[PDB]
């Protein structure tokens, strides 16, 4: 019913209709936060304002934020392709108070938007609050008029938010849509909005004291809500994503929705195309460490799944064109970076494709021999070969082996690394013993 592009502008213009200043998406890469690789949510750009370190001409903000979930405590990379809900890159709609309005308004606005602007039947909406948050329950039940039967009081894991282990925190309220009895669990009661009531400060001892000025933080995933409004069962079948699945079909000659493993590769390519396009446009260069390596991995993973579909040549650079053309309205700057991003991608593909094929042969070889001889893991040496000789990211090796039931000898791989680190001994820096763990985020040459 509503195009993804349409949903975005509405959200923005609706909150703009209420004192909110439309702040544009901060780049995926944090200008000054060398600890965090990518912006993973809404408030990150606004973090200091929520703390009182940065002032702002406004007390109300709204935005559609370019987000990546490929690092640290918010890392969905391992799941991308296997489900219908996970992303590397995605857009988050948010409304924030610093701290002007609190729970009531945040709830009032959110209810209005979902009922009036989104036009979703109110009897098909469920809400969750923190069991100890009586104020929030009250607002929903009495003031908004949600029957007690469509309100959930849940615990800390479900309804309490924290900025970190210390600092600003508070209860949260999530809005769900009952998609029908034809579904199950969180797929039936699909969350579309998370409202955060930044109410408390947690000190170094874990004690919670009230904040002088309560804050508001919210997040609504654009791809997910669009799937509800477009009646889709997957984020990948939406107007602004499905064309990329079709790009995968056209190049491979395989069809979506026939074989599960075929769809996985298709979803991986479609999603990764958006990630690489947006990251390289925002200034990231594929390298062997940090932000550059995460995208190298993403790009390599996509190359691998395409080759799994029988694509013997580079194709990912062609997909950039589609993404740019699909996302040029809300992000007109993607057009200035188009050819630049395309060239970078093609060069990366061209640089690694032959080494990927040769590596896949080696990996499938030792994998096959291990099954013939009754081995349940790839030895440390074999993992080091594919990682060092063929430049395969560890996570990728672990995933290819996982396809046939084999794990990877982690202690043996750690051992092998010290022995290699030793060849120089007898950029990036690793504690000894960290090396096994550090190798999941850097290329072999970086060690």
């Amino acid at each position: 019913s509503l195009s993804a592009h349409e949903i975005r502008e509405l959200f923005l213009s609706f909150f703009e209709k209420k004192g909110h200043t439309r702040v544009k998406s901060a780049p995926l890469v944090p200008e000054n936060d060398p600890t965090l690789l990518f912006v993973n949510a809404g408030m990150v750009p606004f973090k200091n304002v929520f703390l009182g370190l940065e002032k702002r001409p406004y007390k109300r903000a709204t935005s559609c934020q370019k987000c990546l979930r490929v690092s640290g405590k918010h890392n969905d990379l391992e799941q991308v392709g296997y489900t219908s809900r996970h992303h590397t890159f995605f857009e988050m709609l948010g409304n924030f108070s610093f701290g002007d309005y609190f729970k009531k308004e945040a709830i009032e606005y959110a209810w209005e938007f979902v009922t009036e602007v989104l036009k979703l039947p109110k009897e098909k909406l469920y809400v969750s609050v923190y069991k100890d948050d009586e104020e929030a329950y009250r607002i929903w039940n009495e003031h908004i008029g949600i029957p007690s039967e469509r309100i959930w009081r849940l615990g800390e894991e479900d309804n309490f938010w924290q900025m970190g282990d210390v600092g600003p925190c508070g209860p949260s309220s999530e809005i769900y849509v009952d998609r029908g009895e034809e579904y199950e669990g969180d797929e039936r009661y699909l969350e579309i909005w998370n409202l955060v009531f930044m109410q408390y400060n947690r000190d170094e001892n874990g004690v919670l004291t009230p904040l002088p000025h309560p804050n508001i933080d919210t997040g609504m995933g654009l791809e997910r809500i669009a799937s509800v409004l477009q009646g889709k069962n997957s984020n990948f079948e939406i107007d602004i994503i499905f064309p990329l699945i079709q790009f995968g079909e056209e190049v491979s000659g395989k069809k979506y929705g026939e074989k599960f493993e075929t769809d996985v590769a298709l979803r991986v390519i479609a999603d990764h195309l958006r990630a690489i396009t947006f990251a390289i446009s925002d200034g990231v260069i594929p390298s062997n460490e940090g932000r550059g390596y995460v995208i190298r991995r993403i790009l390599r993973r996509a190359m691998r799944f395409g080759y799994k579909l029988g694509i013997e040549n580079p194709f990912l650079y062609k997909g950039v064109d589609l993404v740019v053309d699909i996302m040029k309205e809300p992000y007109p700057e993607l057009e200035l970076s188009r050819e630049f991003v395309k060239g970078i991608v093609k060069g990366e593909e061209k640089r690694f494709i032959k080494t990927l094929k040769a590596g896949m042969e080696y990996i499938q070889e030792v994998i096959q021999k291990a099954l013939e001889e009754g081995r349940k893991t790839l030895s440390g040496k074999e993992v080091f070969t594919a990682y060092d000789t063929y430049g395969f990211p560890v996570d990728l090796i672990d995933e290819i082996a996982r396809e046939k039931g084999l794990g990877i000898d982690l202690e043996g791989f750690q051992c092998e690394l010290e022995e290699q680190r030793e060849r120089a001994r007898k950029p990036v820096y690793s504690h000894l013993k960290e090396l096994g763990k550090t190798s999941a985020f850097v290329g072999a040459a970086a060690l």
